[PDB]
């Protein structure tokens, strides 16, 4: 409707969601820059939408409690306190159960933080070998995926990294990019996060394809008129390549050799 | 409930089971698309009746705007849902509704092993090693449509001299890999399922232009949100990976 403002919860997450530096006064949706906002101008010009963008208050993606409790940019969708979430709010069977997605703007999985010039070129490389040490950041979806895997290659990585735990299980990605800079050592982790690190950190590569295949969606709630829309534009844009300039220009750090 | 679902003849997602003694119905057919569709139909309940579209086309549209193929069986209700490798468009969707993809892909090089090209981009700086795409394919259009300057560079390549890199179908760029000093531009799944059956070939680089395969659907069905939940909960139970390595997987090449 023509009268109303989208309300869009979104969450602090470099290079997704940022405050904007600027010699002037900001206001509203001027307030944030990155990849998102730029997903979000896209697609509000292309559906003719108005929107106001709010973070998350709890800042939290939306997980479930042991309760079976939502909270974060899931829980303002079911409560229609936000009438989308643009974020790197990842689809998965539990929250597309309680939520509607568009098609993931971004497609990705886990992958693999490591060195240059070496013999490793996949998990399977990594999991038929035990000389260089390979992990996750402790209770992130990486590890988690690992653990709930039934699938031979990773069930052997799991017990790997699960038998090293120490070692293995690292207590954040910034400890984790520490530990492969540091020390032989390979962090599994999503991909995304791993290319923006790589575009970072020169002397550090990402390895493999991509593992446990995933997308970043639009959020909306249950019947949301709009997500249709979005699907198709988020399409359209990737028709005319946007999505992927939009990636480059936001990954891209100041050169690399 | 019975459902009719169009699919297409494809390797290794739909083929004639191989059998002494006659074969009918669903019975006819195997492959990854046939592993999906009871994977999808223990979950969602449903019964199936398997429909070969007929124009043995995935679907496409007229300068008149008419589609044709699994799309326009959707379209027209004739079938309930299209379980194929049909890659989510643009175009496609504004007509039909399809499912979250059951599996990713983009574009990726098929060449020979053992030579210093790692990339598009080695490829595009140099002209001894010819390499190309078919002609009027998804690959083609892409190419042709980037404003991004290496691919843009390429392309030139591919569509000089009457096109000569250019290949009439996917069979016979693959030979063309096999047999010349050639690099063939394709959908990656295709690639691997290739090199999984020619030990001396490869994927050069990683993928490009990332999209995926999902059931299409008639617009308003009541089965695309079924259907998009039953291929997360696949994916997580880690069902999708068995059978895309049950159907891809070759002979070992050792
Ligand atoms: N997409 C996620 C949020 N999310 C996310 O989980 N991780 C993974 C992660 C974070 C700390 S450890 C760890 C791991 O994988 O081991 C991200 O890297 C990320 C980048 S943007 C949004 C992200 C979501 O929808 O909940
Ligand atoms: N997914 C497609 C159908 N489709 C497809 O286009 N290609 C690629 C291709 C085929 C001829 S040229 C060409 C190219 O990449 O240049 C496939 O390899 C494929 C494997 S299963 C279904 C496939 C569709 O929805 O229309
Ligand atoms: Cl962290």
């Amino acid at each position: 409707g023509a009268n109303r403002t989208l309300i869009v919860t979104t969450i602090l997450e470099e290079p997704y969601v940022m405050y904007r530096k600027s010699d002037k006064p900001l206001y509203g949706n001027d307030r944030f820059e990155g990849y998102c906002l730029d997903l979000l101008k896209e697609l509000s010009n292309i559906l003719g939408f108005l929107y106001d963008v709010k973070l998350v208050p709890d800042g939290k993606y939306g997980a479930q409690n042991d309760k079976g409790e939502w909270n974060g940019m899931v829980k303002e969708l079911i409560d229609h306190r936000a009438d989308l979430a643009v974020a790197p709010l990842t689809i998965t069977y539990v929250r597309e159960k309680v939520i509607d997605f568009s098609k993931p703007f971004m497609t990705l999985g886990i992958s693999i933080l490591y060195r240059k010039g070496t013999p490793i070129d996949s998990a399977d490389d990594l999991a038929k070998q035990t000389k260089i040490e390979y992990g996750a950041v402790r209770d992130g979806s990486t590890m988690t995926f690992f653990k709930k895997s039934k699938i031979s290659t990773y069930e052997k990585m799991w017990a790997f990294m699960s038998s090293r735990q120490q070692s293995a299980l690292v207590k954040n990605s910034d400890e984790g990019i520490q530990r492969v800079l540091t020390t032989d050592y390979a962090l599994l982790m999503e991909s995304t996060s791993i290319e923006y690190v790589t575009q970072r950190n020169c002397n550090l590569t990402q390895i493999g394809g991509l593992i446990d295949s995933k997308g970043y969606g639009v959020g909306t709630p249950i019947g949301s008129p709009y997500r249709d829309k979005i699907t198709i534009a988020i399409l359209q844009l990737q028709e005319e390549g946007k999505l992927h300039m939009m990636k480059e220009k936001w990954w891209r750090g100041n050169g690399c050799p």
